[PDB]
């Protein structure tokens, strides 16, 4: 298991535009194209990150060339925000993963206003941290996912992925 893995498991793989949890446009790996509600705008989006006139079709190639760009910016984002980079910094591989998932997902506005929960996780009180995360609007749109990231912060293992 590593973060591509982990985040590959949480956004699934679709080749066409889709709306993600929140009704948004989207494709890929849970590659977000747009809040805007108009298809042609995402279709826009879309073609602009791809570099050609997709018709809201990529293929798999493509996909992964997405995701590997949003991995990166998401953890070279995270290096770049004073209030994310000093709890990454204190955490080990696994547990710096479910950062990057964190943010991945909500970006990093959203993950910095978790600061009681990034408190906790800096402090190393896994359990209390666990807790903490889970009083969340996060928690309670996603909850089977959020319970995935949460037991990795709680454990520091990558077992909520084993079987998946
Ligand atoms: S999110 C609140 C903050 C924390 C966690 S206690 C820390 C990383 C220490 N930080 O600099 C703050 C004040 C932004
Ligand atoms: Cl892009
Ligand atoms: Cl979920």
């Amino acid at each position: 298991m590593n973060i591509f893995e982990m985040l590959r498991i949480d956004e699934g793989l679709r080749l066409k535009i889709y709306k993600d949890t929140e009704g948004y446009y989207t494709i890929g790996i849970g590659h977000l194209l747009t809040k805007s509600p108009s298809l042609n705008a995402a279709k826009s989006e879309l073609d602009k990150a791809i570099g050609r006139n997709t018709n809201g079709v990529i293929t798999k190639d493509e996909a992964e060339k997405l995701f590997n760009q949003d991995v990166d910016a998401a953890v070279r984002g995270i290096l770049r925000n004073a209030k994310l980079k000093p709890v990454y910094d204190s955490l080990d591989a696994v547990r710096r993963a479910a950062l990057i998932n964190m943010v991945f997902q909500m970006g990093e506005t959203g993950v910095a206003g978790f600061c009681n929960s990034l408190c906790m996780l800096q402090q190393k009180r896994w359990d209390e941290a666990a807790v903490n995360l889970a009083k969340s609007r996060w928690y309670n749109q996603t909850p089977n996912r959020a319970k995935r990231v949460i037991t990795t912060f709680r454990t520091g293992t990558w077992d909520a992925y084993k079987n998946l």
